[PDB]
């Protein structure tokens, strides 16, 4: 059920950036693998900023914040979803607390579900790790309102993840970059809502280097989605 797709062209997209990457695509429970390092799909990596999605779900579900709260630029949880915003989501993680965080991460079963003893950095340097296949499954469940959280909480977090609209397609997702571990890990995890309402989920995972532009992840994602006729 998890197979290499028609990967002739996309393999070369990653080769031209001289790095190792995988793109996982999930349609209705069919998963296909693309890129030039397909073994990455079942390899565990720190989630980095992609964990903000689950942090937000947990914080909103447990009424540790709400979508209108202004965190002292002064900004909301949703505004902070796009930005670096280490202070907002670190503050939210401290409000949740280590015990509730570990309980929720175990209930969701996210990755290896281990968060250690420091509630405000376990997603960046370990010990929490997750595979790209696990990330695409998680975000597919979010997109379909199938996670075990309030429907309204899931809708509110989805609304924070809109990256852009084009020609009737909506692209939702979340970037991550673990720059302080070696090798560095880059993420772009999300989904496409096609004009007729169909959902196609993706998880891009690649080795980063410090000279790369952050936009390299979106660049590779968009050219691959176009080649696959997903957009
Ligand atoms: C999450 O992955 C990042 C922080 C919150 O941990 C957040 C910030 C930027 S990375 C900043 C450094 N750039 C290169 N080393 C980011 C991202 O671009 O995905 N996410």
């Amino acid at each position: 059920a998890i197979v290499q797709g028609h990967n002739q062209v996309i393999h070369q997209y990653f080769d031209e950036k001289n790095t190792s990457g995988v793109l996982v695509i999930q349609t209705d429970k069919k998963i296909n693998l693309y890129g030039n390092a397909l073994s990455r799909a079942n390899t565990e990596y720190v989630p980095a900023s992609t964990f903000k999605m689950l942090n937000a779900l947990i914080g909103l579900e447990n009424q540790k914040t709400d979508i209108n709260e202004i965190f002292k630029k002064d900004m909301t949880l949703g505004e902070a979803m796009k930005l670096s915003a280490v202070p907002v989501y670190q503050e939210l993680a401290r409000r949740i607390g280590l015990d509730l965080m570990q309980k929720e991460v175990k209930r969701i079963g996210f990755g290896n579900a281990e968060i250690g003893q420091q509630v405000d950095n376990f997603w960046l340097v370990g010990p929490l790790k997750v595979t790209p296949i696990q990330e695409v499954e998680f975000v597919s469940q979010l997109a379909h309102t199938q996670l075990p959280f309030s429907e309204k909480v899931q809708a509110n977090v989805k609304n924070m993840l809109l990256l852009e609209e084009s020609n009737g397609y909506k692209i939702f997702g979340k970037t991550g970059w673990a720059a302080d571990i070696k090798p560095q890990v880059g993420w772009l995890t999300g989904w496409v809502e096609q004009p007729d309402g169909k959902i196609v989920a993706f998880a891009l995972n690649m080795e980063m280097r410090s000279e790369m532009p952050a936009s390299i992840r979106n660049e590779l994602l968009m050219k691959s989605l176009k080649q696959l006729n997903i957009i």
